């Protein structure tokens, strides 16, 4: 019914790793389109939204719509047995009791049957290196619980205040021709100034292994979106409402 | 009386490291033949058997038979002062109160006198990379307390079952010409299927630093033997009875 | 009033790192000459003495004498936001309430205002690799609380005794032409034999990141001095009285 092959297991390892600290139990929703996940975190503050599109697999088949009820601690114990370069295959039958995972290298075949659970179901956009976003959130987290994010045409300022004093980091808008991976770009219709939990943003930044660039999407009316491309139109997205 | 020189200290560092988690107090039995160790682990389940043959030293002299009563926590504190490439020399007199260790580089000489203690004294054979054996035992240990090992002419299957579901890893028999280090070989007189404690096998796999290949020797009547070559006919061997 | 620019932040990161385990609250005393620190450790046993000379900066300006009352846990939280190769600038006004730190790369500017506190104010010399000094102190610390340091024209012996037995490490005097970094040199007027706390010497050795050579200055009348050059005549010095 479901049969989905990744040429490399890396992507699914990294996704689950990026998410297991926020989400324990979730559903992997599989259809014609690919494999999606929508989950609030354990404290019901951050939204997690993932899509692996069918074109990300080679091949991808999902006859019928299948929700795979999965504990991500359980799932991590199985994916650790997968090497990054292992061919990974997911197999499932209709209303499955288990999900079947196979890892193929060196004439080695690993096969796991994971027991499934019953689980109930912008004003400014910043494109920058994900490592840089991770380093800033991590650094300011040592100083403050909260960070203020100011965007305008010219650059982005992350600012905070704590016991020991206060800190800012300012990244000016910059197209890097020789190394585009390093560019700071700011598509923006209106300057914005919004305050957020660093704890959640640092959790979001665990996903910097997936993409060397991150999209930070700011609105005065809807949650912050932090977004990592998984290839083509596949994505891992995090939503966090500003502190009001 | 005893005087034994290793051109490099690496081997003795790695041996003790491979063993200290199972054995605290043991005897290093020295004679004409070299330096042996036979010890049950602390829970009296696994047998440890080591031999460093006299030809492993340059030179080796042992006039009289000498049992060196040694705590391997104590001994580790001294061997950590030895660099891998240091010339290492053991010296002992008859019925010794101490063992004398010297480490020589860079015009540096380290000398230790360790206080000795009074210490009371196959159907199928698998040759494979030790790292691979370590990765499989480690991975299945996250899933299960026990692993079933099935050998036949064609390959080896390690299987297990736990809370989250069950897992298998299958390695087919394969002679690797370009990189022989990677080959899976199965000298076998009779297919065998035996269940063992993963906890002990993972402990045994600490020794994968000593040899890039490991020998897994299965019998329906005698304990499993896990075996690592230390050069020539020198060996570190582990014995573990199947779960019945 | 104070404005001091380091071409690289590395040195100030390493200094604070080398010191934070001994000293919590200290004064950075700034004048015409540069930036000094004198502090007993928390147990009032070891003296810490640092000088960054004005020529170490590019540029250095200190109109008026300024004591910067600083918690080094607080200061570490801010310096972690500085990359090793970041241009670092310290700014302060007269009787300052805060110290202003700026880190400049990649069109990135980080700026921190740290709240300041109200803080109340040889017979033989050994030149050797600092890594070697660190490896010996660390190794003997596993064995003993105390180390005896014997120097003479010919070499240096570090010796100790504990529960498990005793250990020595002997480094002979040696000029290394091809790699001078590795030489052992002993300017000496009188052989000396002195016993010291390993715990403190291992703390001192955290500073081996600053200099690949260390100066060990022994007197029968005044404290041991352990000394690391920070470039030119800039220094980090540690003083420790022998066990009597």
């Amino acid at each position: 019914a479901l049969e989905a092959r990744l040429e490399q297991a890396s992507i699914l390892k990294k996704v689950v790793d990026a998410i297991k600290d926020l989400v324990q139990d979730c559903n992997f929703d599989c259809n014609d389109s690919g494999i999606a996940l929508q989950a609030m975190d354990n404290s019901h503050v951050a939204l997690v939204s993932m899509m692996l599109k069918a074109e990300g697999f080679s091949p991808y088949r999902c006859d019928r719509n299948i929700a795979l009820g999965v504990n991500l601690t359980s799932l991590t114990k199985v994916l650790r047995a997968a090497q990054n370069e292992d061919i990974l295959t997911l197999k499932a039958e209709d209303a499955p009791d288990v999900l079947n995972l196979v890892f193929e290298s060196t004439d080695r075949i690993s096969e796991y049957d994971l027991k499934l659970m019953d689980i109930d179901q912008y004003a400014a956009t910043i494109t920058m290196p994900s490592n840089e976003f991770k380093r800033i959130t991590t650094d300011l987290m040592a100083m403050s619980e909260s960070v203020t994010i100011e965007a305008n045409k010219d650059g982005v300022k992350f600012s905070c205040q704590g016991d020991i004093g206060n800190g800012s980091v300012t990244l000016r808008q910059h197209t890097n021709v020789e190394k585009p991976n390093e560019s700071i770009e700011i598509e923006l219709s209106e300057p914005v100034s919004l305050t957020f939990s660093l704890k959640y943003l640092v959790n979001f930044c665990k996903a910097s292994a997936l993409s060397n660039t991150v999209k930070i999407c700011l609105s005065n009316e809807v949650p912050l979106l932090v977004e990592y491309s998984l290839g083509g139109s596949s994505y891992l997205r995090f939503y966090l409402a500003p502190k009001i």
